[PDB]
């Protein structure tokens, strides 16, 4: 299970979950609901999937923890225009992510 020296990363994802701009990252992009987007997309990655590798001891450091936020972000960019609702969500969140972490590097 996770160390408690990753306890702040918990926090920081549990944070993020919570912000308005979080909904388009909660769960993996459904392909119920959207089309074409693991054809673009090799590595997918969002807030759920986060909170299980981290709370149950796959995440043996920060590092690897805030790879996997940025892989949100960074995917969403590519999938996404600039200008589109999940894309304007996507920068909201980097940079709602690189403040929290700012705050301990
Ligand atoms: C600004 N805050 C939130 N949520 C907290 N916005 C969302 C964004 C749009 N929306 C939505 C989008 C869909 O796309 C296919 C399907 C769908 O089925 C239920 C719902 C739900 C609300
Ligand atoms: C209502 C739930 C929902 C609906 C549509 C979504 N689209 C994305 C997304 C993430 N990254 N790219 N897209 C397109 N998340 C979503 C969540």
């Amino acid at each position: 299970s996770m160390h408690s020296d990753l306890t702040f990363c918990e926090i920081i994802l549990m944070e993020m979950e919570s912000h308005d701009a979080a909904w388009p990252f909660l769960e993996p992009v459904n392909p119920r609901l959207v089309s074409g987007y693991r054809r673009i997309i090799k590595n997918p990655m969002d807030f759920s999937t986060m909170r299980h590798r981290l709370s149950r001891g796959g995440y043996t450091s920060s590092e690897e923890f805030a790879a996997d936020a940025l892989l949100v972000f960074d995917n969403c960019q590519t999938f996404n225009e600039d200008d589109s609702e999940v894309g304007k969500a996507g920068h909201i969140m980097r940079r709602f992510f690189e403040s929290r972490w700012e705050e301990f590097y």
